[PDB]
């Protein structure tokens, strides 16, 4: 908190996967959806 996420520089690992990015607390991964 708050705060330094880039969540453009985190979609770009989850988008062509077919799932959306997440992002807390700094920690990038992708939603179980």
């Amino acid at each position: 908190g708050s705060a330094f996420c880039n969540l453009a520089a985190c979609e770009l690992s989850c988008r062509s996967l077919g799932l959306l990015g997440k992002c807390i607390g700094e920690e990038c991964k992708c939603v179980p959806y």
